[PDB]
């Protein structure tokens, strides 16, 4: 997160990091068993891990849950990144408590112009690299579709939107792949791409959720 602020140990309860051996991609707890990150994030040998702020420090709250399973989306492009998404399933049911919570799906798809709230581990520079330890935050609001595809002409589709400044200065960035966007209390957005980070004109592209409810619901119900 570029231009952002230290959210505050556990104030993102449904904030995870995934390791595998490191911090390398964010993702969302939807309920006890099962997370939501990126298609661009799949991995193999996957932990994630719970309850953290500092994620290069023990503090006390974190629960560490090996994936048993990946789905990434069947229709998961990832030359153009449509349909960005992918589901993770714990080996254990995580303990649901203060610091570590779920995050509802949305029911309609987010307004443009809504403030939403994007997370992350990633880099905290536009140009350079400096990757925190603690857990940035930023409040951005989702732009108009016209405005999105007029940012990225011919990459943009229904499964995808933009949030952020034009005017460069704030955006999520690498590391942040995978993580929420959530407006009104709803998982809304997956950090997906974008050009660069926090560069004038080139805003923040995130995989538009509520296109997909059908999907994890149904993936969920069967897994
Ligand atoms: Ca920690």
């Amino acid at each position: 997160i570029v231009g952002g602020y230290t959210c505050g140990a556990n104030t993102v309860p449904y904030q995870v990091s995934l390791n595998s051996g490191y911090h390398f991609c964010g993702g969302s707890l939807i309920n006890s068993q099962w997370v939501v990150s990126a298609a661009h994030c799949y991995k193999s040998g996957i932990q994630v891990r719970l309850g953290e702020d500092n994620i290069n420090v023990v503090e006390g709250n974190e629960q560490f849950i090996s994936a048993s399973k990946s789905i990434v989306h069947p229709s998961y492009n990832s030359n153009t990144l449509n349909n960005d998404i992918m589901l993770i399933k714990l080996k254990s049911a995580a303990s649901l408590n203060s610091r570590v919570a779920s995050i509802s799906l949305p029911t309609s798809c987010a307004s443009a112009g809504t403030q939403c709230l994007i997370s992350g581990w990633g880099n905290t520079k536009s140009s350079g690299t400096s990757y925190p330890d603690v857990l940035k935050c930023l409040k951005a609001p989702i732009l108009s579709d016209s405005s999105c595809k007029s940012a990225y002409p011919g990459q943009i589709t229904s499964n995808m939107f933009c949030a952020g400044y034009l005017e460069g200065g704030k955006d999520s960035c690498q590391g942040d792949s995978g993580g929420p966007v959530v407006c009104s209390g709803k998982l809304q957005g997956i950090v997906s791409w974008g050009s660069g980070c926090a560069q004038k004109n080139k805003p923040g592209v995130y995989t538009k959720v509520c296109n997909y409810v059908s999907w994890i619901k149904q993936t969920i119900a069967s897994n």
